[PDB]
C-alpha cells in the first residue's frame, strides 16, 4: 500500500488528512509535536488504530525513519503550523518574522528537500503542502504569518515546475474559516461554533456563510493524492469557502 | 438521482466530463450542436448508453427541457468552445471579438440566468464552467479568445460570491493542452499525438511533459460536482500540467 | 507635437487625464457622448481651452478624424464607461450582460482594432485602458459588469505580448474609489464626500481612508503615456487605495 | 528637504532609482557593502557629488544615523539582492534557503521595522521593495531565491493595509531583465548585451525584446516616492517588459 505522512496531525488541516488518506487505503505516519512522550504517542495510537504515529520530530529524521520502516514516502502532506500574531510592523522583533519564517517556509522546504530524491529516482509521488488563503485576502496587521505563508505558495508552485519531469505533483492548500475542532491551529469549536459574535463574522465574510470541515479539506488532499488528477500540479487552492467577502456600498443588504 | 447538464459534450471537456458524472450515479443530460439532427442524436445514444442525449440547442430551451423530463438541473457543466483565431489586433473585424463573447461569456451567463432561480429556491445546486487557462499564460495574437476566457473566468468567481448564501458552488476548470480525442477543441491526437514537433512542443511548456487525459478532467468535475469539497467555490483552477514553463537563461538545460 | 485621445472625457479617469497629458504638452483630442450637441461641445472647448473636443463617437471614425486633423494619434485612453447594475444572476436579462460587454469589452476592442496599424507601422504609441478593480475585490451582485472588466484587463495584457515588438506598450488602470467630481461614473462628490454612510464606507474599505483624486489617475496616465517607463507594459494598475480592507476576527480593532 | 535611503545602492535597482531621486530633489542617502571600506565610500562620493554614502551596514544602525545626521527618513528603497543559484530542490541546503530568505525577506523587514515608528507619529512616508517578477514567470530550479521574492512581494502588500492608516504608501518593484550595468545583479553588461546567445534570448522572453534600463526603473521609484500616485499603494509592479513570452504552437512565427 502507498504511505502517506501527515505533519502536525493534531492541529489544522492534520486530522481531516490522515483520516481520510487512511479511509482511501494509505498507510498514514503521523507526525505531531506531542508524540515526542510516549504516552502522548500510545494514546493517539490507541484512539486512531489506522493511523500510526511516529516519534520523530524533525524533517529528514522523520523522512528517514518512515522510509526505513515502511520502505518509502509515496505521499507527503506539510500540514504546517504557527500562531499569527497581529502587530503593527514596529512592534514585532525581527525575530517575531524569522520564527514565521522557519515554521511556515523552512519546514516544508526541509521535508522536500529530504523526500524529493526518492521520488525523483522512482518518478513518481505528491507532494501537498497546507498553508493559508491569508495572501489572497490579507487583514491587517499580520505581515510576519501572511507574507510567510505566500512564501510557501510560491514555493509550491515553483516545485511543480521541476519535479514535473520526474512525474511528481505538487500543490499548496490554502485554507481559511477551516474549522479546527479542539485545536488553537486555527478555528476551534470554542470561540468560532459557540459564540454568537464569531459565528456571524464568519456568516458575514464566507460566502457559504460557515466554517469549512475537516472532511472537506480530507476529501481534497484524498482526492490529490490518489493520482486521478495529476494535471492540477502546481496549482494553489482556496480553501476558505468564498472568502472574503467585499464590503457594498450604503444601502444594499447584507 | 442527481442530474448533471454537460454542453457541447462532444468536444474539449465534454465525454471525459458526461461519462464520469454518469459513472459517479448521475443522470447526464448532454448538448450538443450535432444533436439538431436525429441521426446523430440517436447514434450517441445507442453508442452511450449511459448518457441522455438532447436535441434542445440554447440555454433557456434546454434548462426548461430538462426540468420538464426530469425534474430538475442539479449540477451544470458549461463546457464552453470556440475556434482560437490567432491575428494582429488590427486584422480581427469588431465581429471576431463579439462572436468570442458571445460564445464564451454570454453562453454561460445564460445558462447560468436560466438555471439560477430553482438551484437558489431549494438552497442546492452546483455549476462549473470549462474555460481556459490562456490567461495565465497568454500567447502572442489571440486577444479575442484569451480575454473572453478570462471574462468567464471572472464570471464564476463572482457568482460564487451571491449563490453562496444559497449553498451553490460555483468552479471554473482552465484547461490547457488537454487531449481532446476526436475533437478539434483544442488537443486533437492528429496533430497533437502524431506529429514529432507538436510531441516536442507538450514535452517542452507543460511541466508533467504530456497532455492532459479526458480522464483527470472528468475526476475533477465529478469530484466538485458530488458536494464533497464545496469549500473550494470560486476557484479557478488551473488543468494545464503545469503549463507554463518559462524559458531559461543561456547555458541551461532544458 | 504628441497627441492623445481620452474618450468619455466628462466621466470616471476623463478630466484627471486629460487634464494632466495636456500639462505634460499632449495635444488632447476629447471624447463624449455629450458631445453629439454642438452646444455642449462649443461650451467645452470653451472652458477647457488646452482641450480640443471631437464630436465623432465611433470608433473607427474618431481615430480617423483625429488621424486627419492632427496626423496621428500617438496616445489612447479608452477610458470606459457603463451604469453599474445591481441584480441576482437570475434578475438579470442576457442583453443586460451584453450592454456590459459592449460597453467594457468591445469598445476598448474597436478603438485598438482602429490604431493599432499606424502605431505599428511607425513602432510608436501608448495604449491605456481605464477598467475597474471590482475584479480584485468583487462585490456580489455584480456579475455583469465585474467580470466585463476582467475581460478588458486580460485584453490589455495580451495586446502587450504582440505590440511589444513594436514599441507600444500596453496598459490597464483598474481604480476602485476615485473620485469623479459631478460625474455619476462612479464616486461623485455627492453623495461620496457629503453623506456620512458614504464617507464612514470610504473610511472602512481603503487602506488610506479616502477617495482616489483625479489628479493622482492624471498623474499615473501622463506618467505610462510619456514614454519615461515603458518596461511596466502588460501591467495591470490597481487604483484603489489598498482597498480591499478584509474584515477582521472578533475583538480586534476596527 | 526630502530624504531617502537606497540599499545595495551599486547594484540591480539601485543606481537607477539614486540618481534619479536625487534629480527629483531628494537628499539620497546610499548603503553598499563596500562602504565598510572607506576607500570605497570615497570613491563613490567623489564619483557621485549629488548622492550621501553612508558606512552603516546593520538595518537598525542604518535608519538611526540617517535620522540623526538628516532629520527624518522620508522614503524607504529596499533594494534587495541575493545571488540565484539554481539547483534540484534535493542538493540545496536547508541552510541555502535560510540565506535566500534572510537576504530577500528578512531584511526588507527589519528595515520596515525600524523606520515605521517615525514615518507613522508624521503621517508620512513612502516604502518601496525591489524584488523581482520570477514569481509571475518562474523559472525551474530556482526555488529557494523565487519563493523568497514572493514572500517579500507579499510582505509590502499586507503592509499597505495597515499604513495607509498613516498616509505611509507601500509598493513592490518586481523587475526582470534590468540591465544593471557592471553589477553582476542581474543583468549585467557583459554578458546580456555582448553575448549573442543572451542577446537573442531577451529579445524572445520579453515583448519589448530588449533589456530594461535604469533609467525605467528610477522614472517609477521617483514617480512614487513623489507623493504623486499614492492611491498605487499595495501595487506589486512587475517590471518586466512583458516577459513572460509563452511558446507557441507548431507552424506559428517567432
Ligand atoms: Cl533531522
Ligand atoms: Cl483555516
Ligand atoms: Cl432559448
Ligand atoms: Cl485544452
Ligand atoms: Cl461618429
Ligand atoms: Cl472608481
Ligand atoms: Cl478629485
Ligand atoms: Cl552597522
Ligand atoms: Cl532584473
Ligand atoms: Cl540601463
Ligand atoms: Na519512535
Ligand atoms: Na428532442
Ligand atoms: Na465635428
Ligand atoms: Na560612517
Amino acid at each position: 500500500h502507498a504511505t502517506a505522512i501527515v505533519t502536525n496531525v493534531k492541529h489544522f488541516g492534520g486530522m481531516g488528512s490522515a483520516l481520510r488518506l487512511s479511509e482511501a487505503g494509505h498507510t498514514v505516519l503521523c507526525h505531531d509535536e506531542s508524540f515526542k512522550q510516549k504516552k502522548e504517542l500510545e494514546a493517539f495510537a490507541e484512539t486512531y488504530p489506522q493511523l500510526k504515529p511516529m516519534s520523530e520530530q524533525e524533517p529528514a529524521e522523520l523522512i528517514r525513519a518512515v522510509t526505513r520502516a515502511y520502505g518509502q514516502v509515496d505521499v507527503l502532506v506539510s500540514n504546517d503550523i504557527f500562531a499569527p500574531e497581529f502587530r503593527p510592523i514596529d512592534k514585532y522583533t525581527v525575530e517575531d518574522y524569522r520564527g514565521a519564517v522557519e515554521a511556515l517556509q523552512i519546514r516544508p522546504f526541509a521535508l522536500v528537500n529530504a523526500v524529493a530524491s526518492q521520488m525523483k529516482k522512482r518518478k513518481s509521488g505528491h507532494i501537498i503542502f497546507i498553508t493559508s488563503a491569508t495572501p489572497f485576502g490579507p487583514w491587517k496587521e499580520l505581515s510576519t504569518y501572511t507574507s510567510a505563508r505566500a512564501g510557501a505558495n510560491t514555493l509550491a508552485n515553483v516545485l511543480s515546475k521541476e519535479l514535473g519531469e520526474y512525474n511528481i505533483p505538487v500543490f499548496a492548500i490554502g485554507p481559511n474559516y477551516l474549522h479546527s475542532e479542539d485545536s488553537p491551529y486555527f478555528y476551534p469549536t470554542t470561540p468560532w461554533k459557540t459564540n454568537p459574535k464569531h459565528i456571524a463574522h464568519v456568516k458575514k465574510v464566507t460566502a457559504l456563510q460557515r466554517l469549512g470541515t475537516q472532511k472537506e479539506l480530507g476529501e481534497l488532499v484524498a482526492f490529490l493524492a490518489s493520482g486521478s488528477c495529476d494535471y492540477l500540479t502546481g496549482q494553489i487552492f482556496w480553501l476558505a469557502g468564498g472568502f472574503p467577502m467585499i464590503e457594498r456600498w450604503p444601502g444594499m443588504p447584507e
